[PDB]
């Protein structure tokens, strides 16, 4: 049994608009993190251009398709279980 | 001959996340103006689910299609033409 730790976290990008985004973490803690997304602390919505993935090894990632200026903000991971709960934050940047 | 003028002008909305949008406006001009779109003075370029058209009787418009919190903003028409320019503007707002 273990709280969420965050092994790798969040780190700051400057990407230009039209390129794609990936923001990586990599999460522990048994039962395994219940992990969720937020920009500007507002919940991140889903749609095809933007969507949060898990993969193995607690690899979690925020993909963003085709970067707009307004995809830019402060990006917090957030990570919860019954033991405890952990976040971490960077910063997007884009650039024309 | 006659510079651009703006027969319909941008009106302020206040959206929901995942709803699409519609900006439009009605140009005059002759020349036809070359019509342009800012979001916080910045060029908005156009991607899959952003992007501006142009329909008969000088209508413009730009589309959002499932907005998110960062479509937010103050967007800008701008029109010009061999005989002058012209721009108007509002708000766009993102609710959850």
């Amino acid at each position: 049994k273990a709280p969420p730790t965050f092994k790798v976290s969040l780190m700051d990008q400057s990407v230009r608009e039209g390129q794609d985004v990936i923001m990586s973490i990599r999460v522990q803690g048994e039962p395994k993190p219940v992990v969720s997304w937020l920009r500007n602390r507002q919940p991140v919505r889903p749609d095809q251009r933007r969507f949060a993935e898990e993969a193995e090894g607690g690899l979690c990632r925020l993909r963003i398709l085709a970067a707009e200026r307004g995809d830019a903000g402060f990006y917090t991971c957030k990570a919860v279980n019954e033991y405890g709960a952990r976040q971490c934050e960077a910063r997007l940047e884009v650039r024309g």
